[PDB]
């Protein structure tokens, strides 16, 4: 399927144990996609002071369209030293590995895979 319905656990930035997916734009997009498939991906909502507490490169989910079955259609965009790889809509948050942190909420997305 070109799209997959996921429910992503929303984590508080200070709870996150593994603060990024790796060391290159290509690796973080690769790892983010693998963790999304394996159900081991969390979402941190971006506000003042969040991104400096996480590791670059960043992987964002961004709104790809204006929401089947409650699921917002999203795609992945990476960012390293102020350059983004991908072009999409509004940021829903930054992806991180989920290693058992307790979420505050769930974000239903339809991921362009």
């Amino acid at each position: 399927k070109t799209h997959v319905q996921l429910s992503l656990p929303v984590l508080q930035v200070r709870d996150v144990l593994v603060r990024g997916f790796g060391d290159s734009v290509e690796e973080v997009l690769s790892e983010a996609r693998q963790h999304l498939k394996d159900g081991t991906c969390g979402l941190v909502e971006v506000e003042k002071g969040v991104l400096p507490q996480l590791e670059q490169p960043y992987v964002f989910i961004k709104r790809s369209d204006a929401a089947p079955h409650g699921h917002v259609m999203v795609e992945l965009v990476a960012e390293l030293e102020g350059i983004q790889y991908g072009r999409s809509g509004e940021t829903l948050g930054v992806l991180v590995p989920h290693v058992g942190e307790i979420p505050v909420a769930y974000r239903k997305v339809l991921l362009r895979k």
